[PDB]
């Protein structure tokens, strides 16, 4: 039925963005002995941190480096500020602390994800993606020889049992493997839905094809209040892997109660087409999965996200019926990337107007998946439509991609929205070309 895979690709969304909660670093600084001993560090706490780490980024204490020495020079107002050497720091060999007000406990505050390891949680999102393009290029055979309602519960249970292990993985690279299965089944589960919802019923494809649209931005509206909900990551993987087990019981239906002319003929739409997809796929997961930085409030963020997904991708297929498929696309890419880079033309302090530019960023490149997914399927003849699968494989590989280009934030904070902003702006303009 239609509402059951609605649910099953909700859930998809809630387990993709279980990562932009779990992942989420809070503000942390270094283990002193004069802020986390006994009583006899002894006041004035604010002093203590002051005189015990040194000034970082954004005049904030420094999340990376740790007096050896309380330096009193630093509190007394008669003499120089930033008078402390640079050899009076330590690489914090003591550890770190984390906030336990926003969230109690993340895989960054676990494994110590730290400036020194900070590139892992890219990294892990970009193993989750390499996961879900190895399990979206295998399970094709496998569907094709096992049927479809074998390996599409073959991927449920691989989801249930890979989260409930990763929801009490005991190390880094043990939960990286994790993930690694998970998104090997999760995307086993998105190629069967779309195979399957591309042929059941049909005129009705962009209809169903919206429908599935809509079912994923409620995924994305309910991950933010389960998120919100749950303040353990443990337990948030929990739950979110317990429907998965509990849709499991549809196993065999309750018991019974090659084409590679596609780089030859019509390159340039087929390649406009893998461009399209590759600036989509970038820019969703580089932006849906560092929300914390794209607004004040993550859960409001990611509220005010779906709630506006949701309309944008409803009159998506009444614009795509009217105007026609390029200009609507190619409208839709422009505003996401005008959209991008006024983010950060913004200054920081607007909070409200960069949660707002954020969100109609989301709202457009969805529009623009909705788009170039209904234009797949006339761009290219009856013959040729492994098209969409190439197109899909694209975006695969640009979301991959995705958390690769936000290493370059150490260069600067604008670097990786910039380049999210400046894709689609590119993609907008190839499309354009297209008949
Ligand atoms: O075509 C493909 O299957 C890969 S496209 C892609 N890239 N990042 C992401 Br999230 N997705 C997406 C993958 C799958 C879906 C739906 C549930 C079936 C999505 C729905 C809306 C927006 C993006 C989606």
């Amino acid at each position: 039925q239609t509402m059951a895979l609605m649910v099953s690709i909700m859930w998809l969304c809630t387990q993709s963005m279980l990562e932009n909660f779990s992942a989420a670093v809070p503000s942390h600084r270094c283990w002193a002995p004069l802020l986390d001993n006994s009583t006899a560090q002894a006041l004035s706490p604010e002093a203590l941190l002051a005189i015990s780490i040194p000034p970082g980024p954004n005049q904030r204490p420094h999340q990376c480096r740790r007096f050896r020495q309380p330096q009193w020079q630093l509190l007394d107002p008669n003499a120089t500020a930033t008078s402390w050497s640079e050899a009076d720091t330590e690489p914090c060999v003591d550890g770190w602390v984390y906030d336990r007000s926003i969230f109690t406990s993340t895989i960054v505050a676990k494994w110590n994800l730290v400036c020194d390891s900070h590139a892992l949680k890219p990294m892990a999102q970009s193993i989750y993606l390499a996961g879900i393009l190895v399990g979206a290029a295998a399970c094709g055979p496998a569907s094709d020889r096992f049927g479809r309602r074998l390996v599409l519960t073959w991927s449920y249970l691989q989801m249930a049992v890979m989260g409930t292990a990763a929801a009490f993985a005991p190390a880094f690279p043990v939960y990286c493997l994790f993930r690694f299965l998970l998104a090997f089944a999760v995307a086993g589960v998105m190629m069967n839905t779309g195979t399957l919802l591309m042929e059941w019923t049909a005129r009705a494809r962009p209809l169903v094809m919206t429908l599935n649209s809509l079912g994923f931005s409620f995924g994305h509206g309910l991950t933010a209040a389960v998120a919100y909900g749950v303040r353990d990551w443990t337990l948030l993987q929990l739950v979110v892997s317990v429907p998965f087990f509990l849709c499991f019981l549809y196993s065999w239906w309750l018991a019974e109660s090659g084409t590679l002319l596609r780089m030859p003929g019509l390159r340039f739409r087929t390649c406009i087409s893998t461009l399209c997809w590759f600036a989509f796929g970038f820019t969703f997961f580089g932006l849906a999965l560092d929300l914390q930085a794209l607004g004040s409030n993550i859960f409001l963020l990611q509220m005010f996200i779906g709630v506006v997904d949701i309309p944008a991708k409803m009159g998506a297929l009444l614009l795509l019926s009217h105007l026609g498929r390029r200009p609507t696309l190619a409208a839709s890419l422009l505003l996401a990337g005008l959209c991008i880079l006024a983010n950060t033309l913004v200054p920081h302090e607007m909070g409200a107007l960069r949660s707002a530019l954020a969100v109609l960023g989301l709202g457009g490149v969805g529009a623009a998946f909705t788009c170039i997914t209904i234009y797949s399927s006339e761009l290219f003849p009856t013959v040729l439509r492994t098209a969409v699968g190439l197109g899909q494989m694209a975006a695969r590989g640009g979301a991959i991609l995705g958390p690769l280009v936000r290493l370059l934030g150490v260069h600067g904070p604008w670097l990786p929205l910039l380049v999210y902003g400046t894709v689609p702006v590119l993609s907008g303009l190839a499309a354009l070309l297209l008949p």
